[PDB]
């Protein structure tokens, strides 16, 4: 075993030579050499086991990501852990490694209409494989969105997905929420927990947004500061919008706060192209029900030199709809049992 930044990587020998990428709350993301394809790989260290909220997400994101196979989209191509329960403390998965991310390309280099164009047509084919499974991605931000030196994007970090469930998207206001605050719709705030497809349209339209100015177009400081930003550049929520918040504490506050009027996005954004613009628009909705969606979004005319619904495929195998009562130990099995194809046995 290779220590990689204090923790130890046991995935040799046939994965050696480990460089730090990444991390987060539950894992490390290291590139490696492929003693067998002879390539480098990208192996992510997951450790989950001593919480059941990180096991919850292990479940999803690999379960999710076995059955997903798309061209924008990072699949799982080895998952390696120990023969028993008993000697498993981590789970390491290996996946495409890609040259950089869109976050990174953000910093150091203005794109091109289009570069801008062929990047949002990936977003949304991936986007449509992902929806089309009745799966939402949840965290779709820049340093998620991976590209090579032929500018190919896949789509990562399915540590946040979940199966769309619309009926339970009901929440009160100012409900705690995980995904990147940048990339959160303004409903996540008001009365939302983020289980319908439409909360990903409106991170895939803060992602054109900054794809045209290099910029975040809502940083918010903290999480109301988040909505500020957001109504801000839409303006105050018409009555027919404020209508559909029926919290009385959700709509109160919106009701509170000064009168705003609509920034035009041919303003905030002088060099677009205008029907990049135009999808901007309806990507940055603020009504979820009125907000675009990604098979619409494709069919848009700012994509019209890409769109191909006949080469835009749709998900095999999608899920059909309960492992949040499921303890850490239960779903340490679930995991277990998840991940068995991969063994040699
Ligand atoms: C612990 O997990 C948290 C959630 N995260 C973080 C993360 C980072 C990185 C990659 C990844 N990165 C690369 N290439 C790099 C791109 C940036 O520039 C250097 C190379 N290639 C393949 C993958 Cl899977 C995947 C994830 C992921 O799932």
């Amino acid at each position: 075993p290779e220590m990689v930044r204090g923790q130890v990587f046991d995935v040799g020998p046939r994965y050696t030579n480990l460089s730090y990428i990444g991390e987060g709350a539950y894992g490390m993301v290291c590139s490696a050499y492929d003693n067998v394809n002879k390539v480098r790989v990208a192996i992510k260290k997951i450790s989950p086991f001593e919480h059941q909220t990180y096991c919850q997400r292990t479940l999803r994101e690999i379960k999710i990501l076995l059955r997903f196979r798309h061209e924008n989209i990072i699949g799982i191509n080895d998952i390696i852990r120990a023969p028993t329960i008993e000697q498993m403390k981590d789970v390491y998965i290996v996946q495409d490694l890609m040259e950089t991310d869109l976050y990174k390309l953000l910093k150091t280099q203005h794109l091109s209409n289009d570069h801008i164009c062929y990047f949002l047509y990936q977003i949304l084919r991936g986007l449509k494989y992902i929806h089309s499974a009745n799966v939402l991605h949840r965290d779709l931000k820049p340093s998620n969105l991976l590209l090579n030196t032929t500018c190919d994007l896949k789509i990562c970090d399915f540590g946040l997905a979940r199966v769309a469930d619309p009926d339970h998207d009901h929440t009160g206001f100012l409900t705690e929420y995980v995904a990147t605050r940048w990339y959160r719709a303004p409903e996540i705030m008001l009365n939302s927990k983020g289980y319908t497809k439409s909360i990903d349209i409106w991170s895939v339209g803060c992602i054109l947004a900054e794809m045209l100015s290099n910029r975040p177009i809502f940083p918010g400081k903290h999480y109301l500061d988040q909505l500020n930003h957001i109504l801000g550049i839409l303006g105050s929520p018409s009555q027919e919008d404020l209508n559909c918040i029926i919290n009385l504490k959700a709509r109160n506050y919106l009701l509170s706060l000064p009168h705003k009027n609509k920034v035009p996005w041919n303003r905030l954004f002088p060099n677009a192209d205008s029907k990049a613009l135009d999808l901007l628009d309806k990507m940055l909705t603020f009504n979820p029900h009125k907000r675009i969606e990604v098979e619409q979004a494709l069919a848009h005319p700012y994509l019209e030199q890409y769109y191909d619904p006949s080469d835009e495929p749709i998900a095999e195998a999608p899920f059909k709809f309960e492992l949040d009562d499921l303890p850490k130990e239960k779903l340490k099995e679930l995991i277990f049992e998840e991940t068995a194809r991969f063994q040699p046995g």
